[PDB]
């Protein structure tokens, strides 16, 4: 299918203000270590004042913090979700299906991803590298997409509708009982991975 409007609206969304793109990649690489990330640690990596770092993060309303005020969730998260995302010996989680497909290229590591079909509850898993996916089980795995909304919180308007399914038929059956959700579409995990690749290329083509 035609992916340009998905890529465009997703890109538009992360350019909240200048900073997000350039903050996003180091933050993900820190979260991938499996521990909470301090605002000062980010500042060291970015060479920004911590208050600039906070100014970027305050625009991102779904950012998760722990009891110590450290960052534990931003696309990748230490707080349990349906999308398990393991790097090395650390279990991490992700906000949605497409996240799991995108973030391995950004952090430069292969991830072991596992979830459950949102229609049937069947387990699903794959290995996601910066350049390819492997071990897709079951092989006909599918992904739901919706159109992101620009000024909406990305987690509540996009991530919460973007799931893994055991198969395209299963997913399409499920989709026929959702309506009004703008841009709802079912694709194979391969097409979603390709989507994530175009997204990343565009997003990286515009950092410092
Ligand atoms: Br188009
Ligand atoms: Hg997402």
């Amino acid at each position: 299918m035609k992916l340009a409007p998905y890529i465009l609206e997703l890109l538009t969304s992360v350019n909240r203000t200048n900073g997000t793109a350039d903050l996003l990649v180091p933050l993900l690489r820190e979260l991938a270590k499996g521990r909470p990330v301090s605002r000062t640690t980010l500042a060291g990596i970015l060479d920004w004042p911590a208050e600039r770092v906070a100014a970027v993060l305050e625009q991102a309303t779904s950012t998760e913090y722990d009891k110590d005020g450290n960052i534990i969730g931003y696309g990748l998260t230490l707080r349990e979700t349906s999308y398990v995302f393991e790097i090395d010996d650390r279990r991490l989680y992700a906000w949605c299906a497409l996240s799991t497909l995108i973030f391995p290229a950004l952090i430069g590591r292969t991830a072991r991803v596992s979830s459950h079909c949102a229609a049937t509850g069947a387990p699903v898993s794959l290995t996601v590298s910066p350049s390819e996916i492997q071990a897709v089980e079951p092989a006909g795995m599918a992904v739901s997409l919706v159109l992101p909304q620009e000024a909406a919180d990305v987690r509540q308007s996009f991530c919460c509708h973007v799931h893994f399914f055991a198969s395209v038929p299963t997913a399409e059956d499920w989709a026929s009982k959702h309506q009004g959700l703008e841009g709802l579409a079912i694709v194979s995990v391969h097409e979603a991975f390709g989507l994530g690749q175009e997204f990343n290329r565009h997003l990286l083509q515009t950092m410092s």
